[PDB]
DNA sequence: ACAACCTACTACCTCC
DNA sequence: GGAGGTAGTAGGTTGT
DNA sequence: ACAACCTACTACCTCC
DNA sequence: GGAGGTAGTAGGTTGT
């Protein structure tokens, strides 16, 4: 239970840590220009207080405007984040920058071409204080650029350019490289036809744009020679592309682009299958390759300066060896509770008793009451007409097999409603047609008049447009139908012994997802948690507006052995900042309409990202008024620290906990650890900082196993945060069901 | 039926109309600066095509950048809008500008002080082509500014400044006049306390900000003398105000302001009752004062140039003399249809039979079926605790009188459900407390468990905060309760003969609004319209995000004699542009789920504002695919043309119709006419322009009388546009009710 | 040349 | 969109 | 010094 | 927010 792990950080020399620093207050308006972070960066310092425009500098100020001397302090009187930023700024002053380390790294890893793209290695650096010393954290990445322009890519043909723009519609971006400001633009298509918008009747505007781009930016003879080398002569046979900026606010400013002056932004859609396979084998590196590359880079650094004083550091991590099958309760064939450790199976063999007799019969733990009151549930089969006929018949046969197997294996032991499939419930329509969607909606309303719940199985094409998918799912959710979508590439995965049937793994995942979408919880967790309610919060952007329809919470709650899941919504915000006062007000209203008093209890809040100061003030006001004790955690997924091990473990570094809660089943890649940081306790209006104990890590590890979407995959995030992310994904696309169905479970977003 | 009316436009000289013009194409990026409208204005021209950067100029170009000569054309080959813009640009070139006409106007109307504010007259000009000639339209307005700064307003006292900021919280704006860019800021208060955020412990930052504002902008000795005259010496006893910009996007940039350097933006909240009475008597001018002032101004203009060649023009308008009581059907005391002209009454005596016997008994035309199935409806009385005790008892007594009178007068003749008032249904809570709101919501959920519809009567204070009103109404609408709110200033309006009762006008309006909120249509319209469906569309901004949750439609529909009102929602947009494809798709889905086929019918679309080109393309695609014939109108409320008459009339001017559909009951003010413009017919994918006939004006005038909010007030807008505006007002604040209640009428937003 | 994070998409591999 | 990981691209929010 | 419109708020008066 | 008008203040969207 004590293992030595290797990380990607090195110890720095302590002779670069500054002795004394000065604070300066800058007197200027935001509404003029010359941003305060730029003033701090040009004056070799950092920003402490953005509210009062206070900067910290290890040297004397050389500012041209008005300033005032605030204070003379030491380096140890600062918070640790500002110390890390100051050490990083001094390291960038002393020649240790990201692009110089990229220059050093490219001597051992040459740029590699893949088709029409080029991959170049890259180092990203950070500073972490641990044990009184500062460590430089290095992270390996790659940059994939285009070595050819758009006009030279298609062979200087207009029809090839039209086919390239029409084929990759939806994820095509063009970057202008002939201007001083390299802006990324998106091409504009016809809204109802889909053709690209080009002007192929202007041989004079092309010459005017060519001469304007030549005379405005490339004015020196060396710049003229570089322009004639890079782009060559003017081609008057090329069209003019209509494009908008990728930035949302200047999207109403039309831009005329030349295909000779733009390059395509890299996407993996623009490659074939083979080159995609080699490029994703090349980008994903294992732990040993990263260790060797970082060791070669650090050995190159250490023979040129005296800053790096050590190799890759070895830390101590505590392993997690706990059988999770002891805490997973389920029903047996007689409907009696039992842990899968007593049945000597795992989570992944819940449905193997359907077609075999050498395995115990597993019945679900919880069935909702509304499913018991409901006599029949209609099941519809919607098939896209763009598929081949054998794929259509195979999809209908697999849907009939799936529903019949579920109906037999559930009706032989427990009280389940009848899923009705009729020959008039099967439709084969074109999904990209609006009239077919409208007629299918009319027919499904006329079929589901005297009913409360229905199920649909949709079979789509290989590459359906993203608007059509959201439209079909939203129109099905508005008419009280839970839908499950299977694409064409999924239907090509067959069993190794039976080629005429689907793969059994996909059938079991579809069984579990269909059962979980109607509120059935097959297995629950048995653990007496220290908190009565566990609330997970996540935010997502809105699709059309510049705001946030995302912002929702998922509550795990019970009497003390957590079984119940309820999702609620924050509402609508302007940025990424939850109004906790309104959130807790409708939380108390909803839980009091359930019959539970939310006064004097304990609530554990897991927030995806970082808790802002406005959220802290709202939680303090809620704790002062309603008298609730709140414990908040901060979960971070994307950082630069990497642990070179593939095992369930955790590591205490600085004031954070980096845990690996799963193992990577692939043979390529390094797992990204999860960061727990800034445990806050709010009680009676006062916020205190706490220490992350072993019980919090153990409870988060236990909450990371409550997966209702699949039986063979282990997720990284805890279950309330994961279901909050799926709920804001559902609410972003406009997907909604009735309220009392949301109160009885019914995880329709999984 | 032929009356001569006077307008506010004068004929221009025809020797200023240009002979020939040139077109120029400008080659520059939007992402650099130097906007194309500024290039057109500095080069004495206008912009024709913003897509292709095409400008029109009557003279030769003097541009420094790259340009190309497009074409040489005449003035008569342009559209009329571009001709009006060119004539307006030439008039601003020849000295006829708005501020110079304001200089001319201030000789006859001196600036007038009201308290601490100053009112100055102002002329706004436009150009309208009519009959082959161009007319300059002049519009009278006023500008009210502040003659004193914020520090001199409160008497240079910190407690008076704190009381002034705390009293006018919510509508306080401060403009900085010590900078080159005059930006309007909003002060920042505490989120849960309400106190202003001031720094009264900095005698050094005030001097630094004073010296910085002195040395940055006012650097010349004349500017230093003007700065010392305007602001005087530095006061080090003043605090520093924390403020944000009023512009939404830079609201995260904190600004430190000095109260000596800022002025208060004018609001009528900052005046007493007497000064508000004189200032609104002074701002609202009748027709004769505007005629005399414009005649004096035009007589001053005509003796200085040769451009204006006539006085105020007299046009011909057609009067509307049609008795609207013939087309208003209602039920009698035998439930038999009858027009109020047969009963020899009007719209305004529908409830006078309740307390009198010399008037006929009037029963409503339509009662919804769901009200007939419902046996009982609970009625709650919520009273704010901030009121005085006599006001509380008077509000409860008036609510009991209102419900008892409605119950008796409706139960004696027709089949009405019983409105239940119990002694436990009356609550007296503090509305500004969150815990009282939460407990009231819990109690109302526990009281309305086995019920489908309830009614609430709320009595609030004089000045309730706008967040609390929306919160209370949203929490009542979420628990299936229709609410009606009466404030404290409404309860002080008593009858002239009975001082212990409410005014009978307010009681009748509350009766009609309460009856209309539960789907009861008292009177309908009898007219065979030329269109099967009439759809009104309006948009409103979202509260917190930068987008548009507004965008909704109201459909007036029947078999041909319009009686049924259904509101639907567009969804969520980015700007002011309706996606007509999705709107018509869920329209066909909703009307087919009602059992009506929407193929081959005619739909009249009334849009609040102007129909964009994307809406035109969407309507063309909908008409091509679904085969619907669409007729679109454009309704304009705010323009510069004024008709100096107080009578129902219409006037054909240019290609638009300016109608006065109502009379102003006040003794001050000039009525603003409504503009009908750009009648479009879309059939089989082609959009043609039509002419506004007499039948369209007559049908719009008939639709302008379908008011369900009051019986004594005549609205200007047509009824679908008005109800669309009220529906986006409801959906902006988050107010929503169940679906099948929305399908059965139930105008909850009136 | 402002950092440390967070979304939205595309692609491959691997499970019982 | 069988569900979960890892890779890449482009933007946007928050420090106080 | 870009026009013609559209929101969001505050205030008074007038109805049977 | 009795409902409708007219007055003022500040911003924001669309021309093609
Ligand atoms: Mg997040
Ligand atoms: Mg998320
Ligand atoms: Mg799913
Ligand atoms: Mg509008
Ligand atoms: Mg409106
Ligand atoms: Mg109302
Ligand atoms: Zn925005």
């Amino acid at each position: 239970m004590l293992m030595k792990v290797l990380t990607n950080m090195v110890k720095l020399n302590q002779d670069i840590i500054p002795n004394e620093i000065y604070l300066y207050k800058i007197f200027n308006k935001p509404e003029d220009g010359m941003n305060i972070y730029k003033i701090a960066y040009r004056n070799h310092g950092i920003v402490i207080d953005p509210q009062n425009r206070i900067i910290a500098t290890p040297s004397e100020l050389e500012y041209s405007g008005k300033f005032a001397i605030e204070d003379e302090i030491s380096f140890n009187e600062l918070p640790e984040n500002y110390q890390n930023r100051l050490v990083l700024r001094i390291l960038r002053d002393n020649g240790i920058s990201d692009h110089a380390l990229s220059r050093t790294l490219q001597k051992y890893r040459k740029p590699k071409p893949f088709g029409d793209f080029e991959v170049i290695p890259e180092i990203r650096s950070s500073v972490i204080k641990h044990g009184g010393d500062f460590y430089l954290v290095l992270h390996l990445s790659h940059q994939i650029r285009s070595k050819k322009t758009l006009w030279e890519l298609v062979g200087r043909n207009k029809d090839a350019l039209r086919d390239f723009l029409k084929e990759h519609r939806g994820t095509i971006l063009l970057r202008d490289i002939a201007s001083e400001h390299k802006v990324v633009y998106k091409p504009i298509f016809k809204r109802y036809n889909g053709d690209p918008d080009l002007i192929e009747d202007n041989s004079n505007d092309v010459e005017h744009w060519y001469d304007y781009h030549l005379e405005r930016y490339w004015n020196t003879p060396e710049l003229k020679k570089e322009f004639y080398k890079k782009f060559g002569p003017v081609d008057l046979n090329q069209p003019i592309i209509l494009a908008k900026p990728l930035r949302q606010h200047n999207r109403g400013d039309l831009v005329h682009l030349l295909p000779q002056f733009v390059v395509p932004v890299y996407n993996a859609e623009q490659l074939n299958d083979i080159l995609a396979s080699e490029i994703l084998e090349y980008l994903k590196l294992t732990s040993n390759q990263r260790i060797s590359l970082l060791s070669r880079l650090i050995n190159d650094i250490k023979t040129n300066t005296n800053i790096i004083v050590s190799s890759l550091t070895e830390l101590e991590a505590n392993t997690f060896d706990v059988d999770l099958n002891d805490m997973l309760q389920v029903r047996n064939a007689d409907n009696v509770k039992v842990t899968l450790s007593e049945l000597e199976i795992s989570k992944t063999r819940l449905f193997t008793w359907m077609k075999s007799r050498k395995y115990p019969v597993i019945l679900p733990y919880d069935i909702p009451q509304k499913l018991k009151k409901i006599e029949k549930i209609p099941v519809f089969i919607i098939v896209d007409s763009a598929l081949s006929r054998d794929i259509q018949t195979f999809a209908k046969d697999e849907f009939r097999y799936l529903i019949s197997s579920l109906q037999k294996s559930l009706s032989n032991w427990v009280d389940f409603p009848i899923l009705d499939i009729r020959d008039k419930y099967i439709f084969t329509i074109d999904l990209t047609s609006d009239k077919d969607i409208v007629n299918l909606s009319i027919k499904l309303v006329n079929l589901m008049k005297n009913a409360e719940l229905g199920l649909a199985l949709i079979a789509t094409r290989t590459k359906l447009p993203n608007e059509t998918f959201d439209e079909v799912k939203k129109r099905l959710f508005s008419v009280n139908i839970i839908s499950q979508v299977v694409n064409e590439a999924t239907l090509y995965k067959r069993d190794k012994y039976n080629e005429s049937r689907l793969n059994l793994y996909v059938q079991h995942n579809l069984l579990f997802q269909i059962l979980s979408k109607l509120g059935i919880k097959y297995y629950v967790l048995r653990h007496k948690f220290s908190y009565d309610y566990i609330v997970g919060i996540d935010v997502t952007p809105m699709k059309l507006s510049h705001g946030y329809i995302g912002g929702s919470a998922v509550m795990f709650d019970s009497q003390g052995y957590i079984r119940k899941i309820i999702p609620v919504e924050i509402g609508e915000q302007m940025g990424e900042s939850i109004d906790m006062k309104e959130f807790f007000k409708d939380m108390v209203v909803q839980f009091g309409k359930f019959g539970i008093d939310l006064e004097g209890k304990s609530i554990l809040i897991l927030r995806d990202g970082k808790i802002t100061k406005d959220e802290e003030e709202g939680l303090a006001y809620i704790s002062k008024v309603f008298g609730i004790k709140i414990t908040t955690f901060n979960i971070v997924k994307r950082h630069l620290l990497r642990i070179f091990a593939n095992r369930k473990l955790y590591l205490r570094l600085a004031n954070s906990v980096y845990l690996l809660p799963h193992r990577i089943k692939q043979s390529v890649g390094t797992p990204v650890p999860l960061k727990l940081s800034e445990k806050r306790l709010i009680l009676d209006g006062t916020i205190t900082s706490q220490e992350i104990t072993y019980n919090d890590i153990f409870e988060i590890l236990l909450l990371s196993e409550l997966n209702y979407g699949s039986i063979s995959a282990d997720m990284k995030l805890p279950a309330p945060v994961h279901y909050a992310h799926k709920f804001v994904r559902a609410l972003r696309k406009g997907w909604r069901i009735r309220e009392e169905l949301l109160a009885e479970g019914f995880l329709y977003f999984v």
